[PDB]
């Protein structure tokens, strides 16, 4: 119900205050405060964030809500704690992590992403689904990104929200990000109601290629359009600009910026130049591609783009879309 989604709300966001706490003031978050401040984290940074600490003890969270007076089991199903199946006991589902507060297109804190800082698996420990946190609705800064978006016409989606902090503190504010998911049907169908064209810049990885090519071509079937930023070697948002700094991330970002139509065959180039039935299935392919484009300038753009790669004339691919 609504009234038991509100409570769920509540539990997040006061438990949100004492992982701050906890972080910033006490012994046990002295660790992993360091942490955070090693990769660039100020003070205000991390209070803008909300960001906290979950102490190792199993039961801070299960305490507090208990002291507060909310149910245990609801506590369980908002995905705060866990469930001990032989005894039926609870405890803390977030236990020695650093706490990132996830909220929804209201601004609402609906779950949390909880960070290992010594090296534990996994990495992040996310909120499981509940009735207010859902992986296929939620996009990461979204409330505090809307307005830019719809301001420059254009959303800029990356892999990690880690990856969206940093961008936004660098002055890339139009940024969100799943929660290390596939871009749901849903999600494209909140976006383009804000904006028509979405840049993909995922990690500079052979993971973040074959990502950025299937949602980009999924997003391009929908009737987006599609650009892709291309980031060095090994690289995702927050190592480039750990490394270059702000403004040469910004300059970055700005400069190439390609329709996904010249990214893909950019990616492909080598296997059409030497493999020809390579050659023929994606020269059909990218002419699909270009047909899909709702932009008539970017598509015939993208026609001068492309053909060259097939060593072709523009005119020549143009007869085969
Ligand atoms: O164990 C994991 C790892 C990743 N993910 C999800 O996948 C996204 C991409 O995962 P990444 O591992 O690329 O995130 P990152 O590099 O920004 O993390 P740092 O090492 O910099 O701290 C992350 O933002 C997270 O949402 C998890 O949920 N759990
Ligand atoms: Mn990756
Ligand atoms: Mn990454
Ligand atoms: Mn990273």
């Amino acid at each position: 119900s609504n009234a038991d989604d509100l409570q769920m709300i509540e539990m997040h966001e006061l438990i949100q205050e004492f992982y701050y706490y906890a972080l910033t003031k006490t012994v046990e978050g002295e660790q992993a405060l360091t942490y955070l401040q090693e990769r660039g984290f100020t003070d205000a940074l991390i209070k803008e964030r909300g960001i906290g600490f979950a102490p190792d003890s199993s039961h801070f969270c299960h305490d507090f809500l208990q002291k507060k007076g909310y149910d245990i089991e609801l506590a369980y199903e908002a995905g705060l704690l866990s469930r001990n199946e032989e005894n039926f006991s609870y405890y803390d589902r977030f236990r020695n992590r650093i706490m990132f507060p996830l909220k929804n297109a209201q601004g609402r804190i609906v779950g949390y992403s909880g960070r290992t800082y010594t090296g534990q698996e996994p990495k992040y420990l996310n909120s499981p689904e509940t009735p207010i946190f859902q992986k296929r609705k939620l996009l990461y800064n979204l409330d505090k990104a809307r307005k830019s978006i719809r301001k420059l016409d254009e959303i800029v989606l990356l892999e990690g929200f880690m990856d969206v902090i940093k961008s936004d503190t660098a002055g890339l504010k139009n940024v969100v990000a799943t929660m290390g998911t596939q871009l749901s049907d849903e999600h494209i169908t909140f976006i383009r109601k804000l904006t028509s064209n979405i840049t993909l810049m995922f990690d500079g990885d052979f993971a973040g290629s074959e990502a950025t090519l299937k949602t980009g071509q999924h997003l391009l079937q929908q009737g987006l359009n599609v650009f892709v930023i291309q980031l060095p070697s090994g690289m995702d948002p927050d190592e480039y600009i750990g490394k270059y700094g702000n403004d040469a991330f910004t300059t970055f970002v700005k400069n190439d910026k390609k329709s996904f139509a010249h990214y893909k065959v950019s990616i492909l180039k080598d296997e059409i130049a030497h493999n020809d039935l390579s050659y023929e299935r994606y020269l059909k392919e990218l002419s699909h591609d270009i047909s899909l484009m709702k932009s008539s300038i970017l598509q015939q753009k993208a026609i001068n783009d492309v053909a060259p790669f097939f060593n072709v004339s523009p005119e020549q691919l143009a007869n085969e879309i």
